[PDB]
């Protein structure tokens, strides 16, 4: 009943999509597939701010109104490509992440540098 | 007060940053400086979404639910740098642009081609 979509790029060779819904006020479904990573285990967060004027570093500091999504898993192939349940990231109301930022990390979740990043906006339910 | 950003990129020259300003429910100052446009005019809208997944066309219709900002100036070198001011764009409440995108043509306020465009996203402040 409510969707959004991520497309991240960074300066970095690591690029992607992410894709969430959120049906009625449940859990949000978060579909991601990013390249370009270097294999192994990589953190994965909504930041603050949907603000890319500065690269990713604009994103602020992690969200919290539940920031962490965890880590990815990029394969030998530097391919995350994984579904994830997560119950905090609402779609709506006072917490919404809609605007906000997800970013991908060099490092695993604890961090390491931003590698790609990008808004979350609104898209066709 | 409320504020966004958005950072505007396409498949051509065009790129830039528009920020978004708002104080209660009052008018929403847009400030706007893009490069790399044909000197004249370029109509300048809001759209439905914030999808950039197929470049500027993802982004959808023109969104009312208020969506024409009008036309922006491309000086002889390229450069519009304008402060708007439009009382047809919440960055709060159900009719919110956060998380929608912003548009700038080809040719004048119907367009054309979507030159460049970008997420409406959430910064400090
Ligand atoms: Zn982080
Ligand atoms: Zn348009």
């Amino acid at each position: 009943t409510k969707k959004a979509v991520a497309v991240l790029k960074g300066n970095s060779n690591v690029e992607g999509v992410v894709t969430l819904s959120q049906d009625d006020d449940g859990p949000t479904t978060v579909n991601v597939r990013i390249t370009g990573l270097a294999p192994g285990l990589h953190g994965f967060h909504l930041h603050e701010y949907g603000d890319t004027t500065n690269g990713c570093m604009s994103t602020g500091a992690h969200f919290n109104p539940a920031g962490d999504l965890g880590n990815i898993v990029a394969n030998a192939d530097g391919v995350a490509e994984v579904t994830l349940v997560d119950n905090q990231i609402p779609l709506t109301g006072p917490n919404s992440v809609v605007g906000r930022a997800l970013v991908v990390h060099e490092l695993e979740d604890d961090a390491g540098g931003r590698l790609a990043c990008g808004v979350v906006g609104l898209t066709p339910i």
